[PDB]
């Protein structure tokens, strides 16, 4: 069983495009957040200082998604009911941003090499690489607070995730998201909202955003307990 036919399998098992969304919440929980944010984010971003070209299809709208705790070792060991698979429904490279890391995923094991499932970078250590590539790491400031100093410093202290929405088929599903998607997403969501921070003792805080093509940004949905 293969990594993207099993994959590919579990998707189609457990069918719901907004499992992600309460498993993030779920995952903040465990972690103490206090509150989590998801941001879809219409911005397009360059396609010409990546790591590879292949990377190309990842550069445009995203969701984000935000917690105010910061990733263990053992979050990271974790991270590299379906648990954080479902989010494959939406997007075929998974970003992961905590602390002094950033990792991405790659279920295909094409993008970083045959004998990979994923790359990461550490922002201390590889601020050159990281630097290098300013179209590969720019989704990942001007965001949650992230800054260049982010970058520069070398910690950023919280989690944020970036999905880039599947724009066109891959190997693990043939399920495109667009703005459209991504909103029903959001309006499933607040439907269930009160029922999933029911049982929370940590999180407290949810909110929805669109950040738009232009750069303002829209108020979906918060919900408080």
């Amino acid at each position: 069983p293969p990594l993207v036919d099993f994959l590919k399998d579990i998707l189609r098992r457990y069918p719901e495009g907004g499992q992600i969304l309460k498993e993030l919440i779920q995952n903040a929980e465990d972690a103490g957040a206090t509150e989590v944010k998801f941001l879809y984010d219409e911005t397009q971003y360059g396609t010409e200082t990546l790591w590879s070209k292949d990377m190309a299809p990842y550069q445009g709208p995203a969701l984000y998604v935000y917690n105010n705790a910061v990733f263990t070792p053992e979050d990271w060991h974790g991270i590299q009911g379906i648990g954080f698979n479902s989010v494959y429904h939406i997007t075929d490279v998974p970003c992961i941003f905590s602390g002094d890391q950033i990792g991405m995923l790659d279920p295909h094991q094409t993008l970083f090499g045959p004998h990979e499932s994923g790359q990461c970078w550490n922002l201390k250590d590889d601020s050159k690489e990281i630097s290098e590539l300013s179209d590969q790491f720019a989704p990942f400031v001007g965001i949650f607070g992230s800054t260049k100093e982010t970058f520069i410093n070398g910690n950023f202290p919280g989690t944020f995730f970036r999905f880039p929405l599947r724009l066109q088929p891959s190997q693990l599903s043939s399920n495109l998201y667009n703005k459209q998607k991504v909103l029903e997403l959001f309006e499933s969501f607040r439907a269930d909202a009160d029922t999933v921070l029911l049982f929370l003792k940590s999180v407290q805080d949810v909110s929805l955003y669109v950040r738009e093509a232009d750069g303002t940004e829209k108020l979906v949905f918060r919900v408080t307990s």
